[PDB]
């Protein structure tokens, strides 16, 4: 059986626990159908979610049996010093996959180039980008606004601390105006920027757009806004000589032709009413 590792990261995969009985509780999507669901280890426990969905295709329409668990230090996967020394190691579902703890990463794994010299992606099964997230009213054309490139204590924006974002600003000697302000108001949690949007305490957050479109599908008072930015794209993870690589592909472009993947989109990121 195939080794599939994935993370806890809404609304591509949702980890609950077991009822009593260690089974799933059986659960139906607005729509009325059955949602798919299935025992992940990291204690048994319950995941379910678009990327699931995918998996389950995938092993469908591949004909491969598999196992899933939850990446043991809970990370996407990112090159760190170890030990304190200038040796670097990827660590998260990156790191998992590299050693052959797993076979394969299905998560809404960001492709870039720093990833690929290791390990091989898939056609991408979703585009993604940053967005952002505001109070229903306020306006924000996108990542140029005159508020956002020319910060002030009046139009408080920020993102998470540490986090993928948080990082690739710092990084960019463009946007350090932009990071200057923003590390000065950075958040613990997604959960809690959020919160602090619908509570008017934190005037824009930048993230995931998937993320935020899932958020506001939901939330009457919140809206995303502006052009989306920094794309890219979400793929299965597997190592260089994967012998599912070239399937995985083409598989994933037919369900992009026959809608399946716009269904996807439909179930788990944009709901009908907030
Ligand atoms: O490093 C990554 O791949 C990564 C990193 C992140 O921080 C991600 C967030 Cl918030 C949301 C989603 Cl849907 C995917 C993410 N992927």
């Amino acid at each position: 059986r195939l080794k599939i590792v994935t993370i806890h990261q809404e609304p591509f995969v949702y980890v609950k626990p077991t009822m009593s009985d260690g089974t799933c509780k059986e659960e139906f999507t607005v729509n009325g159908d059955p949602v798919k669901k299935v025992i992940c280890t990291g204690v048994p426990q319950c995941c379910y979610g678009f990327c699931i969905d995918l998996l389950i295709k995938l092993a469908r329409t591949m004909n491969f049996t598999y196992e899933v668990h939850l990446v043991a230090d809970g990370k996407f996967g990112t090159q760190e010093r170890v030990n304190n020394s200038n040796k670097k190691e990827w660590n998260g579902m990156m790191g998992e996959l590299l050693s052959g703890q797993a076979d394969m990463i299905v998560a809404p794994l960001t492709i870039n180039n720093e990833r690929a010299q290791y390990i091989e992606f898939s056609k991408p099964f979703k585009y993604q980008g940053l967005t952002i997230l505001v109070k229903k009213g306020t306006r924000i054309t996108g990542i140029n606004d005159p508020r956002l490139r020319n910060p002030s204590d009046k139009f408080i924006y920020a993102t998470v601390k540490q986090s993928s974002v948080d990082i690739y600003f710092r990084r960019q000697v463009e946007l350090s105006t932009m990071y200057r302000h923003m590390e000065k108001h950075n958040y613990e949690s997604a959960a809690e920027a959020i919160q602090a949007v619908r509570d008017n305490k934190l005037h824009a957050f930048i993230w995931d757009s998937a993320v935020l479109e899932f958020e506001a599908s939901q939330k009457c008072d919140l809206v995303t806004t502006g052009e989306l930015f920094f794309r890219s794209g979400f793929g299965i993870g597997m190592r260089k000589d994967s012998p599912w690589k070239q399937n995985v592909s083409l598989s994933i472009l037919k369900s992009h032709e026959n809608g399946f993947m716009e269904d996807l989109d439909k179930t788990w990121v944009r709901y009908q009413e907030c």
